[PDB]
């Protein structure tokens, strides 16, 4: 129905396993998520709109990741390149590597007590998965999906 993609068809670098695990089965307001309850994107209109975490996510990752795992989840000479990472980790791996962080040299800070990483946690989820699956290149994000209700007034409970 709604909930399926509708990407580039010249998007040359799909994941197929990782795509179809992602695939939405769900949602509440604005918010999708796959078949285990875990968050997802949401593709449309040929691989030009995405759904708001997707784009939110982006911003988020330039923001606070984009300095030790480069542009677009590509790696760096110091970190690695989390459009790979997302194949194999879980959501829940995902999290708690962001929130307590990860050692071996080579450090990854904890964001745990970073509300103004923390409450992105999902957004960061989302845009990595859909990196991951080949269903968003490297470009910026253009059109978007509306910003649901639900996300500014978790937004505002969390900061
Ligand atoms: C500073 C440099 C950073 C910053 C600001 C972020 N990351 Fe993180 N990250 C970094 C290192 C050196 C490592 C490797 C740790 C090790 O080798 O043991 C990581 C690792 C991750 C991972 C797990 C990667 C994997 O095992 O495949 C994830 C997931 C991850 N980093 C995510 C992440 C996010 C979402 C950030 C957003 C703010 C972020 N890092 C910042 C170094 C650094």
């Amino acid at each position: 129905p709604e909930l399926a993609n509708k990407l580039d068809p010249n998007a040359k670098e799909i994941d197929e396993p990782v795509l179809k695990a992602a695939t939405a089965a769900k949602e509440e307001d604005g918010k999708y998520f796959d078949k285990d309850g875990h968050p997802t994107f949401h593709i449309t209109n040929d691989g030009k709109k995405v759904d708001w975490f997707t784009y939110s996510g982006y911003r988020r990752y330039h923001a606070e990741c984009h300095v030790c795992h480069g542009p677009d989840g590509m790696g760096s000479t110091y970190a690695p390149a989390l459009k790979d990472s997302l194949k194999r980790l879980s959501y829940e791996e995902f999290y708690g590597i962001l929130a307590g962080g990860k050692q071996e040299n080579q450090v990854m800070p904890a964001f745990g007590d970073n509300k103004n990483v923390m409450c992105y946690a999902n957004d960061l989820y989302v845009y990595l998965r859909a990196r991951a699956a080949g269903a968003w290149g490297r470009a910026r994000p253009g059109e978007k999906e509306d910003k649901p209700e639900s996300a500014k007034t978790v937004e505002k409970e969390c900061l």
